[PDB]
């Protein structure tokens, strides 16, 4: 099943779905690299309360996750899976896709990330009280930056992050296995055609994205135990559904 012509069509389809669902174009991010937060603006972020900084980060992640949902809806074969499996895949993989997409907003030259209109280092997030998780995220983005991914490679790699037939709870595991296998062929065919197969051994182990997502859920539990009413009243509903139904509504639209 699936011939060479069909594999190449899938490559172009995934790349197109990714381009249409990017929050900001790569060119926009690269053109902002000299726009760095001043020492006074960094101090301002560090002086914010922990709950206000958490709310700002949860809002930005929720917006990023909305683009990932749209990417999934446009992904060939995803809407053909049952709704149980669409929700299982998105609950487990949406944050993983956001964390990979984040390398596009990361500048390896000065270790800064584009956040709220300017580039800032890890120290910008000190008020969160989760230095280990923030350090891990920056290290992860640095590791991806070292691969020099093209937009097409991020599109194919993120499609595989999402279409993972090993997620617990899948009712139609074989159908997800088939889609995953076609996407693996599409990704490996593209790498082979562009002489980029050397990146396969340099991609992060699957346990790496899993540990970042588990650390996020653990830090959110600590924060929610200290500020339960802040989470109830001021965190985005989609964020609480995934990490603490909206997903079903987004998938129906
Ligand atoms: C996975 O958890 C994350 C992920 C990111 C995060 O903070 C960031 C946000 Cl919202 C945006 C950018 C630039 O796009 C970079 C970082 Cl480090 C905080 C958390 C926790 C504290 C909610």
């Amino acid at each position: 099943m699936a011939s060479l012509t069909e594999i190449e069509h899938l490559v172009q389809s995934v790349c197109k779905s990714y381009r249409e669902t990017c929050q900001l174009r790569l060119e926009d991010l690269l053109r902002q690299r000299s726009n760095i937060f001043s020492r006074e603006e960094v101090t301002g972020y560090q002086r914010k309360s922990m709950w206000e900084m958490w709310e700002r980060c949860a809002h930005h992640l929720t917006e990023a996750i909305q683009y990932v949902v749209e990417f999934a809806k446009r992904l060939s074969g995803f809407m053909e899976l049952c709704q149980n499996d669409q929700i299982v895949l998105l609950k487990a993989g949406a944050m993983e896709v956001v964390l990979v997409r984040m390398c596009r907003a990361y500048n390896a030259d000065n270790r800064t990330v584009f956040f709220e209109g300017k580039y800032g280092g890890m120290e910008l997030f000190r008020a969160l009280g989760c230095s280990e998780l923030i350090s891990s995220i920056f290290d992860f983005s640095h590791s991806l930056s070292a691969l020099h991914f093209s937009e097409d490679e991020i599109a194919l790699y993120t499609a595989l992050v999402l279409i993972n037939a090993h997620r617990p709870g899948l009712q139609e595991k074989r159908k997800v296995e088939q889609l995953q296998y076609n996407l693996e062929l599409a990704f490996h065919h593209h790498l082979c055609k562009t002489h980029r197969q050397s990146i396969l051994a340099k991609l992060p182990p699957k346990g790496k994205l899993r540990s970042l997502c588990s650390q996020h859920v653990e830090r959110l539990q600590i924060f929610q135990h200290l500020h339960p009413i802040v989470v109830q009243a001021a965190f985005p509903p989609l964020y609480k559904e995934l990490f603490s139904k909206i997903l079903h509504r987004l998938l129906q639209e």
